[PDB]
């Protein structure tokens, strides 16, 4: 076992080749499949795994009755191998959690699981499944984190947590974690910014997070930092707006775009110099569709011009959360950090006439060989027997 | 593989971080999940496992129809990974057993399984799954043991068994076991004392057991011993009474508290000099709620004053048996033995309108970082389809 | 990996300690559990496994509808860990088979699966799951074998196969197999003898098999042989008759006992000098109950006197097939070959009002420490939903 | 780990020994079993696996309802151990795919998964589950491949893909792949020939493919080539016609036989100098029955005489696709490449009154010891509950 270096740059890519699909909701009509939300992929030097929050209920069972917002004591962070349905019969237990992150430093898995009350929530940090630290709410207002993988460089792993309002100024903290112990934390000085559900990746020994502004930004806010947590902050300038909901594309802003700014969806983007790969919904008002767009000046430019769009999910199909994951050279044998992404395909409430809400997943890795746009939707026929 | 040393002291702890929750009963509404009682957790130097008794029946099937106590020939000791539901598909067979203990010496698993008739029961010991010894009832009155982990120091493992009345003076024996072979046993001189279902842990090369007085004590009895089985006996002195049922808290006794003394519940406590961490129900009459209390003079002092209370399950929620487990420095990399505990959340008979009784579980580990009290209950909606 | 030596003698034992119980039929009321017949245990130097024939059907499903004695093209030899229910989700595929054997030489599993037509059946031999030989019917009349483990000594494994009538003189052959290749076979000159479903074990570098006389013997026939297949033949002399059906106990014979001699059940016995451990049914007429009996002169003496009887299943409870298995020193660390046995607990047709027949199992290992008689029966409540 | 050499000849075989049967459809009447098509077997130096396509539906659930051809975005390539039913609980995820191949080079698995639209489909190649290359449709007319194992020689793996009409002249390409990277391809000059669903095996450092002419041949086309993709082409000359449908056996052609030539079924054959082992349906008009025929001059000779016929499935039983797999000396210890085959037994829509179509499988390995003909059919009783 060797620590992931994290020192090479992101692989430049021309397109997205499909990596996995689990069909969880179709299979869970009869099989023993967890009700899940907030899946996310993360890889070691040896395998990739799907992390997810269950409510400890199976599809098509009465205990699946529940909403998109549910911070219950039943919620657990579990994992299974990529592209398998999340079943009690193939799922590793990670942590008790209604908000989570995980990443592998090259030696062992770090998991971060937040549970307890809204006014006093506690992150439990595990390294190789052993409790190595805790951090408690510092604003008593729903301590919460990424719902996607943390990022590791030379034996240190990094994440972002928020505490405070989801509809106003909140507090945002960045963490350095070694062997599951918090060795440093900084509060981000970010007045008029809002950071939720960050997607964070390593690139040339430094961390870039693209997050959700739930307050008043229909473009995505970003924070980047070195191993000492010295940070820079901004918003993606492109008039190709990243969030959902959002206005139609037009001139963008390097600060928060207020038009359709309130509310949002977890997402991601990859910075390449002044350019940006944006994953976003195809609807401006609803979690429907998904597409990747290459905007060669979209990190720092405000025009709504782009070079590449690749269809992932069709406009009339359910999408949901999306997030980054990487494959390090230690896993791939490449000379660069390969960017990948997942999409959560949400079914049930509140858009559909069911008692339950659950997600399946699809994922894609960046390549420079030939790719094709299509639609890989969830595919389940709702409602189910239990409804 | 190395023998666990067992020679460091218990880690000092200020509170309890949530470690696992399996949601067994909620998931067994649809999936193939054992009807279980007496889960307990025990760790090798590489992983932690939930040990449990089943009667060879699944939830929501007619064979779940049961009686509250039953030493049946169908009962088996099985184990699955911590936090996972106990299923026929993920569970390892250990022993034919209606009473049990297990613990890892650092080299292999010891399992103790008692089966056979009430007038002549036999404990089958296995080391690495191979039978290495038997011991038969010496009073012909339900030979029985811990229903939690045995304790290991330098290649020896230690347990307590009882044979005799559950409602009067019984016989209590301590055992030293090496590679699954009983090498020494001593009968306790304990007139007017009653020891049931001990929770035993190692601390500085000695074992401390906190147990259940089912005859006439609402405080918990204890027995501590060295590797040569030289022992000391007592009752927890604290006015914070530990058993269920019990009176409201008042002046304690260093002998058995006769008030509400009959009957009881399997529990645990951790000694720190004159102090004690007590785990107990929140209800004085029934197996409802759970709380951890730090009483800094409660091992040896009789007042009802305490310094810390941490909510685990709310008073209106089902609880059940509890017990100690530890994480040895060989697993954690710490310089001390880490105290942890599990709670069984019992659903069904006799309190609810079902044909069956079954438990899910929660566990916590002692830490010195920030923690919080909450309620993590079972969550199942009873009755079930089969009822 | 080292070849099992097979050169020590059987461990002398005073009694039988319970080792496993799977409760398959109780669990298969709801769980995904194969319909099975002909289970048997066999061990490597690292684990013990249950081998069994499925008919490619699950309990409580319409495909379980059976004849109750059928050599179908659906029948497969599979295995799972001892004490686990045989499910599609935990079972290794071994071979296509309506009659089978398996044993581990210390390096790899040998499996023997017989399939095809009654007039031309073929045994497929596999070593490490690779086909290494075949042998075809030489009498064109149901080629068939042990339904229990073969026996291994110093890199050679040995079995017995029958071809010919089950109600008359037939042909009986012994086989030496190395790395799954038949290196030698001998036909047993055995006029007026009948050998079916042999239980064969190693002892001091030689093989002893105790079998079923289905023609005209209510005592069990035996054949012992060295590594060059030079054999001796006989019948167990004890007036403690071993087969089912059988007459009441009385003066035995060193040849076949014709009284109630037709038909039989698969069984076993362990030879100790002039003495014998007999496992048998408790009923003389029906596959009900099971007991172990120590007859210190029963191998070679014809009286009906014995020293020890140990109850295993009550007389009013269904039993069935039983067979030997051993644990070699390479698995146990002992200086002798440990004798163990299994019992198949048959449920359904023809004795019960179901469309199906399926068995669960129990197993026991010989010890010289204290043991106890009891009843460990199947425990299922028939009929099932499908009936 | 060592590269498979692939330089020895095919083992000489006199007949076929049954290797596996999974009973998938029978078991899926109650258990959680994928709806599957296009099963195929492929082996590493350590084990053999069943690869299969599913549509992300289980048997006896409503999502099993579908069409009989369909390149959906729900279809995934998955693998389980050979002879086990393909379940969500025992199946590894490989790739998003409605057409596929896989093979092990001795170091890692290669997997080829084609997904995307009919006018621009993309093959995603993975080595050890990591994307290593893609290739896009070059005729925009359903890029498709083998649906059986690719073939490996000295660290290079070889496959065939087709792009173009299924009912007229198409384009056929051969690929050389190293560590999941295409290092060379050639387009075959094959006017008036048609290649579909190739069954490709290594023999003496060269690859031979026997395929399906869906255009105008009832005899099978073949293509052989060296590591430099220098190729030769031809049809099997035998008047024992290999495709389904086909005419009654008569004088063959070394070119395509137009009588009954349109349409076809995936199959295989093994070349031995001028001779051929032919696997075919027993019916000339439908996918019913299966038989193995040795025709000692059938590769190059046009007579309808043969030396050996071995029954596999009876004429009144459902069969389906078949393909080749091999066991290299590195797995078996032999000095030659062992030829095996699998048959899909397809059940359901449209010949039967079900909403679904799904298969079980059987496989055999070539031996020179005694074998026997029989029928090992699917055995499921349709229709099912969901129908
Ligand atoms: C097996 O699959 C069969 C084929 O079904 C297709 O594939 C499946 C897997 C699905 O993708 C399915 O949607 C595909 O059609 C399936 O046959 C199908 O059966 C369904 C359900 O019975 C039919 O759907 C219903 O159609 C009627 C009639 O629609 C026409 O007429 C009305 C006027 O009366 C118009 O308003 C429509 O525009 C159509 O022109 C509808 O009345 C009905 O609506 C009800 O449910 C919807 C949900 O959207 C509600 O919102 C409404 O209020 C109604 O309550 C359904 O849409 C479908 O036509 C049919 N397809 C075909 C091709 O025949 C078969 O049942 C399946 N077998 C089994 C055992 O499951
Ligand atoms: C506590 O015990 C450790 C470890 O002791 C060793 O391992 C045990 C399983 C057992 O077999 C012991 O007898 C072994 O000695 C002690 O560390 C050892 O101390 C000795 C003497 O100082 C030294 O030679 C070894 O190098 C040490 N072994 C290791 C692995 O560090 C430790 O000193 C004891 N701590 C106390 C008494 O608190
Ligand atoms: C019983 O056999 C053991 C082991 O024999 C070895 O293992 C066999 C499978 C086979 O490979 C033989 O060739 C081996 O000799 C005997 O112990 C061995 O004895 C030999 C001869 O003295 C000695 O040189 C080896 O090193 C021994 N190996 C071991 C591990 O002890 C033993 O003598 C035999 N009989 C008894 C009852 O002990
Ligand atoms: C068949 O191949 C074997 C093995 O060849 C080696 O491994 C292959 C995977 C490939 O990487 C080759 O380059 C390797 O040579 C041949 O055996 C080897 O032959 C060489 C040359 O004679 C010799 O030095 C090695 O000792 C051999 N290795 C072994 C394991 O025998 C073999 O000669 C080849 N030819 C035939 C027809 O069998
Ligand atoms: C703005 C981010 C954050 C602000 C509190 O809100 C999130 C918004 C959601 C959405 O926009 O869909 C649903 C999320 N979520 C997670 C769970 C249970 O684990 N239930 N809701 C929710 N997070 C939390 C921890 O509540
Ligand atoms: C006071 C200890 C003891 C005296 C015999 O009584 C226990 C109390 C129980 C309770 O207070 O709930 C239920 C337990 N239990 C276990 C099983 C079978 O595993 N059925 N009942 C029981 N144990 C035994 C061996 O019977
Ligand atoms: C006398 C032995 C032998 C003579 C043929 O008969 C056995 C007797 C049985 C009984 O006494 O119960 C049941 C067995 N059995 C095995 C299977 C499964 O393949 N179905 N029945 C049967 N074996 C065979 C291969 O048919
Ligand atoms: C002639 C080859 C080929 C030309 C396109 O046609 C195949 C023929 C089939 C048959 O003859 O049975 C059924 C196959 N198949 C597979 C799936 C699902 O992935 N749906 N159809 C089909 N393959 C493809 C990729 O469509
Ligand atoms: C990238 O880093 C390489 C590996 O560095 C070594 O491994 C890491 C995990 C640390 O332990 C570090 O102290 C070691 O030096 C370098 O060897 C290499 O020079 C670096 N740069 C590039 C782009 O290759
Ligand atoms: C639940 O169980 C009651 C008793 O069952 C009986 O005792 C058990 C141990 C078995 O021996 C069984 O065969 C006996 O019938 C029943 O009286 C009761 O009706 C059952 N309850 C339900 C709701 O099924
Ligand atoms: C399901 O959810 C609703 C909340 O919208 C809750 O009030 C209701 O009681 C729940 N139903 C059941 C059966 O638990
Ligand atoms: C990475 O971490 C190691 C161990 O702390 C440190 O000594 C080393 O200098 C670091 N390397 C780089 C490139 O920062
Ligand atoms: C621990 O066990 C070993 C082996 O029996 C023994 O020699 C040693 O003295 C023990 N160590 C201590 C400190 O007790
Ligand atoms: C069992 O199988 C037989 C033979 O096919 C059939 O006649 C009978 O109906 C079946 N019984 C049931 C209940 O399915
Ligand atoms: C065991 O087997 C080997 C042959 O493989 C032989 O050389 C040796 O003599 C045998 N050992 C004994 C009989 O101890
Ligand atoms: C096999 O591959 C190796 C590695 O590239 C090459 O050097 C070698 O010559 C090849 N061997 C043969 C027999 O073709
Ligand atoms: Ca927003
Ligand atoms: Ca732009
Ligand atoms: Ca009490
Ligand atoms: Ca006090
Ligand atoms: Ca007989
Ligand atoms: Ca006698
Ligand atoms: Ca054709
Ligand atoms: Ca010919």
């Amino acid at each position: 076992s060797v620590k992931l270096a994290g020192n090479s740059s992101l692989c430049p890519v021309s397109g997205w080749a499909i990596y996995s699909k689990d069909n969880s909701v179709r299979i869970g009509s009869k099989g023993d499949v967890f009700v899940i939300r907030e899946p996310f992929i993360s890889c070691s030097p040896l395998e990739c795994r799907t992390f997810f929050l269950t409510q400890g209920a199976l599809l098509n069972d009465k205990h699946s009755n529940g909403t998109i917002k549910d911070r219950s004591p039943y919620r657990t962070l579990m994992s299974c191998p990529i592209g398998e349905v999340p079943s009690p019969y193939n799922s590793r237990f990670e942590s008790v959690a209604w908000s989570a992150s995980a990443c592998h430093d090259g030696i062992n898995w770090l998991t971060i699981g937040i549970s307890g009350p809204d006014n006093g929530a506690v992150a439990v940090l595990k390294y190789n499944g052993i409790i190595t630290d805790t951090i408690k709410s510092w604003r008593n207002n729903i301590l919460r984190t990424q719902e996607s993988e943390c990022a590791c460089v030379n034996g240190s792993c990094f994440t972002v947590m928020t505490d405070g309002p989801s509809n106003g100024q909140a507090s945002y903290k960045i963490f350095r974690i070694e062997k599951g112990k918090i060795v440093k934390s900084v509060e981000m000085n970010a007045p008029n910014y809002h950071y939720e559900e960050c997607s964070c990746y390593p690139d040339s020994s430094e961390i870039t997070c693209v997050c959700r502004d739930n307050w008043h930004g229909s473009n995505r806010p970003w924070v980047s930092f070195n191993q000492n947590l010295e940070y820079q902050i901004g918003y993606i300038c492109s008039g190709i707006f990243g969030d959902n909901p959002r206005p139609n594309d037009k001139t963008g802003s390097c600060g928060p775009v207020s038009s359709n700014g309130a509310n949002g969806v977890k997402g991601f983007s990859f910075k390449y110099g002044n350019g940006v790969w944006i994953g976003r919904t195809k609807s401006i008002s609803s979690r429907n569709g998904f597409e990747m767009i290459w905007d060669p000046n979209g990190w720092t430019g405000t025009d709504n011009n782009f070079s590449i769009k690749q269809d992932i999910v069709g406009i009339n199909e359910w999408s949901g959360y999306s997030g980054s994951f990487v494959q390090h050279p230690e896993l791939t044998g490449l000379d660069c950090i390969r960017p990948c992404f997942w999409v959560e395909l949400i079914r049930g409430r509140p858009k559909e006439n069911t008692i339950w809400t659950s997600g399946s997943s699809i994922s894609f890795c960046g390549v420079n060989s030939d790719t094709v746009g299509w639609s890989w939707p969830d595919g389940a026929e709702l409602p189910f027997t239990i409804d």
